[PDB]
């Protein structure tokens, strides 16, 4: 009784899955509130915690990190859900606490950890209204090192004529991901701005929750892991590809939805991006 969430089908991942491309050996770091490693539908390979109060990265006191991890790599088996890249080595980088909040030094420390342990893909379903020199330096350093960095655009909606995309998604080096529903329409809470790159399903997204549960969440945080998992599926087919050609492939083969200020280049199509 394994259910494939609409989001995985929408981005066309199951087409790569049937060819033998499931993201094997690609290392994906889920910089978030930790991942519940005791979940029978998740296989966490490693990680580290930078939350001074929550030293176990494999204990998710919020539920956010486990949900995001499931969209990325919920195992292909007989139970629960199926991720975008079922065979990726999942890394729990806990930078957010039980309350869902985290300080920048902790997040930046986690980004540094991912660079030094050679994460092929960094996923940041988090953000804030302000950036620092150090947050820009960490994300640019990861990209200069060959890491594909993906982050949620934010859940700020519209604000007149300006950008509501948060950081680190706002930085030119990070792929900013917005949210669409099942019918390909922008979700009202999705952040907008010239920084938006791609869209992925982020409305009523079913994924793994701590304590052998499954539940649906809505937000750009749920959109981001579809792209991070799509980058892993593309790297499993094309391991020689640099982070730049992966991002270039993902942005240039999207399905066009309205204006770029609201939809970026459009909905990702991992089947077309993987060639
Ligand atoms: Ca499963
Ligand atoms: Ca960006």
């Amino acid at each position: 009784a394994q259910s494939v969430p609409y989001g995985v089908s929408q981005i066309k991942a199951p087409a790569l899955h049937s060819q033998g491309y499931t993201g094997s050996n690609v290392k994906v770091a889920v910089i978030d509130s930790g991942i519940d490693s005791s979940h029978p539908d998740l296989k966490v390979a490693g990680g580290a915690s930078f939350v001074p109060s929550e030293t176990n990265p494999f204990q998710d006191n919020n539920s956010h990190g486990t949900h995001v991890a499931g969209t990325v790599a919920a195992l292909d088996n007989s139970i629960g859900v199926l991720g975008v890249a079922p065979s990726a080595s999942l890394y729990a980088v806990k930078v957010l606490g039980a309350d869902g909040s985290g300080q920048y030094s902790w997040i930046i420390n986690g980004i540094e950890w991912a660079i030094a342990n050679n994460m092929d893909v960094i996923n940041m379903s988090l953000g804030g209204p302000s950036g620092s020199a150090a947050l820009k330096a960490a994300v640019d350093k990861a990209v200069a090192s060959g890491v594909v960095v993906v982050a949620a655009a934010g859940n700020e909606g519209t604000s007149g004529s300006s950008s509501t995309v948060g950081y680190p998604a706002k930085y030119p080096s990070v792929i900013a991901v917005g949210a669409v529903d099942s019918s390909n329409q922008r979700a009202s809470f999705s952040s907008v701005g010239p920084e938006l790159d791609v869209m992925a399903p982020g409305v009523s997204i079913c994924s793994t929750l701590p304590g052998n549960k499954y539940g649906a969440y809505s937000g750009t945080s749920m959109a981001s892991p579809h792209v991070a998992g799509a980058a892993a599926l593309i790297l499993s087919k094309h391991p020689n590809w640099t982070n730049t050609q992966v991002r270039s492939s993902l942005e240039n083969t999207t399905t066009y939805l309205g204006d770029s200020f609201y939809y970026g280049k459009g909905l990702i199509n991992v089947q077309a991006a993987a060639q």
